[PDB]
């Protein structure tokens, strides 16, 4: 498949890209969702993050992570002293995926296609040709496998550098959870995976 790269215009520019994104029909999901949500930040960026799609808050909002995961890393980059007006956040996939189940408080996500990452991949490519980032964090499995392969495994990588050939500009890769992950579940699994994202995103920090 061709993907989104028919709809990637020749270009550097963020708000250039950012307006091609919002007519990008290189898979189905423009259909249902409300708009794109390109990344946000500036071509100064030493540190992009990348997280999986926009949710329902951010679908609505037109940027990324502005719903309750998007607190929850704001808690945890204050934690690690990174300011996140230096970085450039954005998501492996540009369009919200997702249904409504009865009695629902919101519209749930679901999970990309593989074949949807890869449609989707070309603006990735064009925000970090763009961007240059010396470090790139990778925000859940979505985001990791996107760069790292579709067989990667976050939990097996937790804190690593990594580095592939196959990216633009040869940043180093840290992989970590979602902060959405980190959301429920037993009060000291998430005081643990918490402490994680904050030391791993030391990690990238300091490359
Ligand atoms: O921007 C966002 C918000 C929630 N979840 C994500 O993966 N990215
Ligand atoms: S999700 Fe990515 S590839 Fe699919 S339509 Fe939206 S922007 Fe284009």
């Amino acid at each position: 498949m061709a993907g989104a790269q028919d709809f990637v215009p020749h270009t550097a520019d963020l708000a250039e890209l950012a307006a091609a994104a919002g007519e990008c029909r290189g898979c189905g999901l423009y259909r249902d969702a409300t708009q794109a949500v390109f990344g946000a930040g500036g071509r100064s960026a030493r540190i992009m993050m990348i997280g999986e799609q926009p949710g329902d808050k951010e679908d609505l909002a037109g940027l990324p992570f502005v719903g309750p995961a998007g607190r929850l890393l704001d808690r945890a980059l204050e934690a690690a002293d990174i300011d996140r007006d230096a970085l450039y956040v954005t998501n492996a996939v540009k369009h919200f995926k997702f249904t409504r189940a009865a009695g629902g408080k919101r519209r749930i996500h679901k999970t990309p296609s593989r074949t949807e990452v890869v449609a989707c991949r070309p603006w990735l490519i064009a925000e970090m040709t763009s961007v240059e980032p010396d470090v790139v964090v990778l925000l859940g499995a979505t985001a990791a496998k996107a760069l790292l392969g579709n067989d990667f495994r976050v939990t097996q990588h937790r804190g690593e550098v990594l580095h592939v050939d196959d990216v633009p500009g040869d940043p180093a890769l840290v992989a970590t959870v979602h902060p959405s992950s980190l959301l429920r579940g037993p009060k000291e699994e998430r005081e643990s995976a918490f402490a994680g994202l904050v030391d791993d995103l030391r990690v990238a920090a300091d490359v």
